């Protein structure tokens, strides 16, 4: 099932597998929510790739 969160806080890309967002994006797991790091896709701008936990919370 879909599983979204919103971002908290601006993330940048630092790796050549995780996700750039900015506050405010909506984004979804593709996998479960176990961990602490997620490989996500975002609603807003349509990228792919690992975020934090920590800079996202639960959004229905």
């Amino acid at each position: 099932g879909v599983t979204t969160f919103v971002a908290l806080y601006d993330y940048e890309s630092r790796t050549e597998t995780d996700l750039s967002f900015k506050k405010g994006e909506r984004l979804q797991i593709l996998n479960s929510s176990e961990g602490d790091w997620w490989l996500a896709h975002s609603l807003t701008t349509g990228q792919t790739g690992y975020i934090p936990s920590n800079y996202v919370a639960p959004s229905d």
